[PDB]
C-alpha cells in the first residue's frame, strides 16, 4: 500500500536526509509502503515554505514533515492548524499549543533550570542565538525573579561571519567587568563550535571559569580541544550510546558508505538526525495502528488549490493526529510520549560531563522527577579528618 | 487615473479604517485616485493572510496596505521580499533591513534609552507583552551590560484574561 | 607534555625559555594552547632567529 508523505529538508541537512533513508529502510514493510516526496527548499524563505507545502498538498500528501526556522514556524502553525494536515518536527518545541503538530524534541529548559539549581550559581553570563528561539530567555528570567539571578543575557547571533573576532574579544572583556566565572550558552552547534574556539584563542578556560552548553549536542560538538584547560564543562545527552539499540544503530551507521550517504560514516551521529529516524519509525508505527483499526484514509489526492476559499478540512487527516499523539514506540533518544498537544512527555534526558578522561553521565532529568544524580558518583577528599584524641 | 490598492485592516479597528477614509478625502486629485480592497481579517492567521493577499495579487494591485502580527511580519516580509511588491504598514519595524517594506513607526528604543539615561537609572522592573516584539528587550539588556544595571523583565502578556487578576 | 608541564607546575615555574626548531616550537606551542598556560603570568623566550618566523 502507497502511502504518500512530504519530506522538507533545509539545504545542508545531509546528515537528516541520509537517516531519513536509513529510516526508510530498516522500518520498510510488505503490508505498505512510505512514499516520502523530499523537497530541499531553504527554510529562511517562508514564501517558499508556503510554495513546497502547497505543492505537497497537491500530491496529496497525508503528512508532512521537516525543519523550521523561528521565521516560518508561526507559517506551518497557520497552515497546519488550519488544513488539518499533521506535522511532525525536530525542531525547537512550540512556544504555543497547536493542533497537528508533532515535535520530536523534548523540551530542555526544566532540565537547565534544575542544573542551575544543582549549582546554585547566583549571578552569570548568558549568551544566546536567536534562530531557536527566546523562550529559554524568558524562562531564566522568570526564575531570576524567583531566585534572584543577575543574569547577563546577550545575543551574540547577529555578527557577521566575516567579522566574527574582535567582536568576541570585545564581548569577552565586557564580562570581565563584572569578573563572570560562569557563563552559559545557548547557540546552534557551529556558532557553539566558534565561540569554543574564540575562548580558546583568549584562553578564557583555565580552572576557575566553567561552563553551560544549552543543547541536546553536547556530545556532537567537539570539546577535545578545550578538555584540557581545566574549567569545568557539563551538558545534556538526549542519546545515550551505551543503549543496546543505539550501539547496534553504531554497528551499521558506520558500515555506511560515505558516497552513498555523506556525513553518515561516523562512529557517532548528531541527535537531530537521530531524531528524525526515530519520528519515521514514529509515523510508520501510526499506520501500522490505523490499518489494524481498519480505519480507512484513501483520501483523493487531487486536493486542488490549499489557498481554496472556504478551505475545508479532510476527517481522515483530522482522525490521525488522534492515533499520532497516541503512539509509543522506543527510539534513539529512548521512550518517548506525546500530551494531548501533541509535546512529547514522560522523557528524560541525561545529564553529561566533561572530565580529563573524557565525557561522562552523571544523571538523569526526568521532567516529573526533575534532576536524579547517579551513583556513579565517587567521593571527594577523604583525609580521614584527621582523628585527633584529648 | 484610477490605481488599485491593497486594503489589510485587522477586525475591530474601525478608528484606523474610518481616518483612511479622512485621507482618502483630503487628498483627493483629478490626476488619480486610488481603489481599496478593503478587507478586515485577523491578523494572527497568517493563512488568512495569504489569502487575501494573493487575493489582491490576482488584482495585481499595484501596492498594498494593511498591519501585521509579530506572527505575521515574516509572511509579508517574505512575500514583498520574494514578489518584489511594494507595501505600507504603521505595524511595529522589523528588526531587519528588508526591501519593498514601508512602515510609519519611528523606532522607538534609542530614546528609551536616551530617556533611562536621563533618569540615571540603575535597576528596574520590565513588564511586556510579547506581541510588538522583543527588540525592545534585547536593546535595554544590552544597555544593561553596558551600563552596568539591574534588569528584571517579566512576560505579563501570556496571561489568560478569565482570572486576570490573581495573577 | 601533559606530564611535562605538570612536572613545571610542581616549582610553580612562570618563566621558561624554549630552545627548538622550527615545526617543534609550533606543536610546543600548540600544547601549551591546549593545556592553557599562555594565560597572563606566564611568559615566554623562543631562543631562535626565526621568532618572527613563527606562527605566534
Ligand atoms: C508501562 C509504561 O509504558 N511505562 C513507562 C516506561 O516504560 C518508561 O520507561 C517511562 C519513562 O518514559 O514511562 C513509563
Amino acid at each position: 500500500n502507497s502511502i504518500q508523505i512530504g519530506g522538507l529538508f533545509p539545504r545542508g541537512a545531509d546528515q537528516e536526509y541520509s537517516a531519513f533513508r536509513v529510516g526508510m529502510v530498516q522500518f520498510s514493510t510488505s503490508e505498505f509502503r512510505l512514499t516520502p516526496h523530499i523537497d530541499n527548499l531553504e527554510v529562511a524563505n517562508s514564501f517558499a515554505v508556503t510554495n513546497a507545502f502547497c505543492s505537497q498538498f497537491s500530491r496529496g500528501v497525508y503528512a508532512i514533515f521537516g525543519f523550521y526556522d523561528k521565521k516560518s514556524v508561526n507559517t506551518i502553525t497557520s497552515f497546519c492548524g488550519t488544513l488539518h494536515v499533521s506535522f511532525i518536527t525536530p525542531s525547537f518545541p512550540t512556544d504555543g499549543t497547536h493542533p497537528f503538530v508533532i515535535q520530536m524534541r523534548p523540551d530542555l529548559k526544566g532540565a537547565l533550570l534544575s542544573l542551575i539549581e544543582y549549582y546554585q550559581w547566583d549571578k552569570f553570563a548568558y549568551l544566546y542565538d536567536s534562530d531557536r528561539g527566546l523562550s529559554t530567555l524568558q524562562a531564566v528570567l522568570d526564575s531570576a525573579a524567583e531566585k534572584k539571578w543577575q543574569v547577563t543575557a546577550i545575543n551574540v547571533g547577529n555578527i557577521n561571519n566575516d567579522k566574527k573576532d574582535e567582536t568576541y574579544r570585545s564581548l569577552f572583556q565586557d564580562l570581565e567587568l563584572k569578573k563572570e566565572r560562569r557563563v552559559i550558552l545557548d547557540c546552534e552547534r557551529d556558532k557553539v563550535n566558534d565561540i569554543v574556539d574564540q575562548v580558546i584563542t583568549i584562553g578564557k578556560h583555565v580552572k576557575g571559569y566553567h561552563y553551560i552548553i544549552a543543547n541536546l549536542g553536547f556530545t556532537d560538538g567537539d570539546l577535545l580541544k578545550i578538555q584540557f584547560g581545566g574549567a569545568e564543562v557539563s551538558g545534556f545527552q538526549i542519546v545515550d550510546y551505551d543503549d543496546s539499540l543505539v550501539s547496534k544503530f553504531i554497528e551499521r551507521w558506520s558500515t555506511l558508505e560515505e558516497k552513498e550517504y555523506p556525513g553518515a560514516h561516523t562512529a557517532t551521529i548528531k541527535y537531530t538526525s537521530a531524531l528524525t529516524y526515530d519520528a519515521v519509525q514514529v509515523m510508520t508505527e501510526a499506520f501500522r495502528n490505523l490499518r489494524k483499526q481498519r480505519i480507512e484514509i484513501s483520501r483523493r489526492g487531487n486536493a486542488g488549490d490549499c489557498l481554496a476559499n472556504p478551505a475545508v478540512p479532510w476527517g481522515q487527516g483530522v482522525e490521525i493526529e488522534r492515533a499520532l499523539k497516541q503512539v509509543q514506540v522506543e527510539g534513539l533518544s529512548g521512550n518517548i510520549k506525546f500530551d494531548q498537544n501533541g509535546k512529547r512527555i514522560n522523557y528524560t534526558i541525561n545529564i553529561m560531563e566533561l572530565k580529563t578522561n573524557g565525557p561522562r553521565k552523571i544523571g538523569y532529568w526526568s521532567e516529573v522527577d526533575k534532576m536524579v544524580l547517579t551513583e556513579d558518583d565517587t567521593s571527594g577528599l577523604e583525609q580521614k579528618t584527621v582523628v585527633v584524641t584529648t
